[PDB]
């Protein structure tokens, strides 16, 4: 019912796609829907992406566009928000001052690692008396077998066990980035993982929300829909609770 969402971008048919797949919520990596008209029953969640995303105007835009706030995207990656724990802590009061339910920055990896980016952020927030309501995560599996769903579950459990905040999974797919270019599963491998991973997540009481990366093949080869047509993975996501 309540957990299943998606990342999305404006394309011809986005509204129908969101409706047909049964998304309860969506985000755009921006402070507003970036031209997308949401179907009825589909909640937009704003994001404050990076350092230069933190202005009065963006924070007010976000608060008018929704009731929950996602903080910086992959601050631990040079190619994304690319930010120190200290820069993220120093901007935090501006995000807190909106009064919105507030999600931690979403780390690319290492969320459970002592001394990692997330651990220093949460440790510093607690010492400053800051509020962090939930922890959003990213996960991309390189093992394309039936074992993948268990590997994802282990990472989510470890982050819950470390910080005891409710968990969102705001990007997930099978993709191996270890090599010089990305490596993807066969279509049948992907659809089996969609089924087994959603069943696992729908039943895990400390996961509040999840978002397959991503709605549309025009964003990523792991896309669920081309225009308004679902592939076997979109079919599997639509059939999830
Ligand atoms: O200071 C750091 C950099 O600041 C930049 O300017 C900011 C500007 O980039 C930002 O615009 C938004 C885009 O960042 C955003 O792009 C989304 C991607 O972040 C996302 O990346 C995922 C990633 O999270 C995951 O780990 O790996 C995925 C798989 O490889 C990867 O794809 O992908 C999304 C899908 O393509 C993509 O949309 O999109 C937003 C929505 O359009 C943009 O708003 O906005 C900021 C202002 O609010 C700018 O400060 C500079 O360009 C850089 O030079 C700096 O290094
Ligand atoms: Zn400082």
């Amino acid at each position: 019912g309540t957990k299943k969402g998606v990342s999305a971008a404006a394309f011809s048919g986005v509204t129908a796609a969101l409706g047909d797949v049964g998304a309860r919520w969506f985000y755009t990596w921006a402070a507003d829907p970036q031209g997308i008209t949401a179907p009825a029953g589909t909640e937009f969640v704003p994001m404050i992406w990076g350092r230069d995303s933190v202005t009065a105007d963006q924070l007010q835009r976000a608060k008018a566009a929704g009731s929950t706030l996602l903080a910086f995207n992959a601050p631990d990656l040079a190619g994304q928000a690319n930010m120190s724990v200290e820069t993220a802590l120093d901007l935090w009061p501006q995000l807190q001052a909106t009064g919105m339910r507030l999600g931690a920055p979403a780390v690319a990896y290492g969320g459970d690692t002592p001394g990692g980016w997330l651990d220093r952020f949460m440790s510093g927030a607690a010492a400053r008396g800051y509020r962090v309501d939930f922890i959003p995560l990213h996960w991309y599996g390189g093992d394309f077998s039936a074992a993948a769903t268990g590997q994802l579950q282990s990472y989510l459990q470890a982050v819950y066990n470390r910080y005891h905040r409710p968990i969102w999974l705001t990007e997930y797919a099978l993709t191996d980035f270890s090599g010089s270019t990305p490596r993807y599963p066969s279509a049948a491998e992907q659809a089996d993982f969609v089924s087994r991973s959603t069943a696992m997540l729908n039943g895990l009481s400390f996961v509040e929300r999840y978002a397959w990366f991503s709605l549309s093949t025009s964003t990523t080869p792991t896309g669920l829909y081309t225009g308004t047509t679902p592939n076997s993975s979109g079919v599997a996501y639509r059939a999830a609770g």
